[PDB]
């Protein structure tokens, strides 16, 4: 019931992927877009479902043959997004909200909110996106973007390149810490605030380039319009995160939190870092999905454990496969 994790793309070559099967339309009423703009220009375009719910598949492929998301990427962030917002049963994952698409609810205290659901996948210190705390952690914020073009102006020369995404990424950080008391930032989200901001230089730079330095045109039109470029070709090989040791060398962090007021950044010595990505797998497994589904019914036990040895695919070389639910 759940299909296999799909393989990496038999030609990854660059291509047009705005092209005529592919067209970007508006959204229609009840059409769900969520806080990743990869996703979401997928959804618009339709390499996922234009309502933006899909299947773990139904991403992993988007994600490859859109933007040429390398494979291992794709499974890990899909399985792992899946584990923890999805619907083990039904096979289904909202790209942004809560939505009765994704079918019949697993019991409390599970919550298949979709990505939109604050502290699973989706966190704090995001480039265009508010944190959860102000009210709204998924739609298009303007003034965000607008700070993202002046980091682009300054280090950048215009464009969006490694040198920007590490000074945005320091300035988002300090300025949750400055204003939201609940900031987060360990464990998966530390791990994936650095990735997400290599994103836009790796993936949304048309692929007969691949230089690495987004227009603000193109980045405007992916993080608000989920729409690709006139003419969007895709990257020339699959990649995902390369770079981001650029951004973290700019700033390094440790992973804390604010402890329920603002500049009051704690560091947390049970988090995993960077020194520590196996850490990070088995806390994700071990804390976060285990806490969703303690106890589960049979056919729901079932489930966790496909998705979870799917995860494992995708997680790096070296690491050991922990079981929850046993063997
Ligand atoms: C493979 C499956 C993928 C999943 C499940 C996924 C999910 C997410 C989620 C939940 C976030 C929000 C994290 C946060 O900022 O708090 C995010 C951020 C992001 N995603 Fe993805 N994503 C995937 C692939 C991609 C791809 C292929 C691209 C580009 C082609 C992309 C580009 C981004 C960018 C740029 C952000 C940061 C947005 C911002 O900070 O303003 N994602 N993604
Ligand atoms: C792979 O796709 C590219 C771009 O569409 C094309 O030029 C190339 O010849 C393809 N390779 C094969 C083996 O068909
Ligand atoms: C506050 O932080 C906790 C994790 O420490 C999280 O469970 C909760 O959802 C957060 N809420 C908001 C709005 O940030
Ligand atoms: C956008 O982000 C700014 C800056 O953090 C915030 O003040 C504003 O309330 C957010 N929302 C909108 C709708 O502009
Ligand atoms: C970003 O662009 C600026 C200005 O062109 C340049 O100095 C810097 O080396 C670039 N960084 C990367 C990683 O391309
Ligand atoms: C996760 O649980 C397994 C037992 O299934 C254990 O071997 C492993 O040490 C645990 N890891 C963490 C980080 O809790
Ligand atoms: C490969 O790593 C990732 C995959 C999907 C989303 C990410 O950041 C939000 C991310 O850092
Ligand atoms: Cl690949
Ligand atoms: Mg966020």
């Amino acid at each position: 019931e759940p299909g296999l994790p799909p393989g990496p793309l038999e030609n990854s070559s660059a291509k047009l992927v705005n092209d005529e099967a592919h067209p970007w339309k508006p959204l229609r009423p009840g059409d769900i877009r969520g806080p990743c703009p990869g996703l979401n220009t997928l959804a618009s375009h339709g390499y996922l479902p234009r309502n933006g719910v899909a299947t773990p598949a139904q991403i992993i492929n988007a994600v490859q043959e859109g933007f040429n998301f390398d494979n291992q990427a794709a499974i890990f962030a899909t399985y792992a997004a899946h584990l923890v917002d999805g619907n083990l049963i039904t096979d289904l994952l909202s790209i942004g909200r809560k939505t009765r698409l994704t079918g019949p609810d697993p019991p409390p205290p599970a919550s298949v909110g979709g990505l939109n659901e604050h502290g699973t996948f989706e966190g704090d210190a995001s480039m265009t996106r508010g944190d959860a705390f102000f009210g709204n952690n998924h739609d298009f914020n303007e003034t965000l973007f607008e700070q993202l073009v002046d980091y682009s102006n300054r280090f950048g020369g215009g464009k969006y390149n490694l040198t920007v995404a590490g000074e945005l990424r320091f300035k988002r950080i300090q300025d949750s810490i400055a204003t939201n008391p609940n900031f987060s930032f360990v464990d998966f989200r530390f791990f994936t605030a650095y990735g997400e901001t290599t994103f836009p230089a790796n993936l949304f730079v048309d692929g007969r380039r691949d230089d690495g330095q987004l227009d603000m045109d193109a980045a405007r039109s992916f993080f608000q319009f989920s729409r690709m470029p006139d003419d969007f070709f895709r990257a020339p090989s699959p990649r995902s995160g390369t770079g981001v040791e650029v951004v973290v060398q700019a700033h390094p962090m440790q992973p804390g939190r604010n402890v329920g007021k603002i500049n009051s950044y704690t560091v947390d010595p049970t988090s995993s870092d960077f020194s520590t990505p196996c850490l990070m797998y088995e806390k994700f497994v071990n804390i976060t999905v285990k806490s969703l589904y303690p106890n589960p019914t049979v056919q729901l036990r079932k489930a966790l454990n496909t998705n979870l040895d799917f995860l494992f695919q995708g997680v790096a070389a070296g690491c050991t496969q922990v079981f929850p639910y046993g063997r």
